[PDB]
DNA sequence: TGGCGGCGGTTGGGGCTCGGCGCTCGCTCGCTCGCTGGGCG
């Protein structure tokens, strides 16, 4: 995003029978329609790095909230 | 000259019905916004 300085938050929390989070970044930078461009890439970077290759089983590891349903 | 007993209709009420309007789920597709690749040569 080239904004070091922008505010977030984050929660470690556990859902019903898998640990999840409840991360929330700014928009300062990050439109809605780059914001599906710049979490494919992390969601990338993420693999082959912390995992070292291992992808994992979980459905929906890592995405965004949507408004509605589907 | 005399009265005491049952049978077809109801006729609104509980119920099925077809419609309206109202909402709530899948699909979509011109647009956008990057990522990168022969070629410059």
């Amino acid at each position: 995003s080239k904004a070091p300085e922008a505010l977030f938050f984050v929660q470690f929390e556990k859902g019903e029978s898998y640990f999840h989070m409840h991360v929330l970044v700014e928009t300062t930078g990050v439109k809605s329609m780059v914001l599906g461009r710049f979490l494919s890439q992390i969601r990338e970077k993420l693999i082959q790095r912390i995992y070292r290759g291992i992808e994992p089983t979980l459905p929906n590891w890592f995405a965004v909230t949507k408004t509605r349903n589907g």
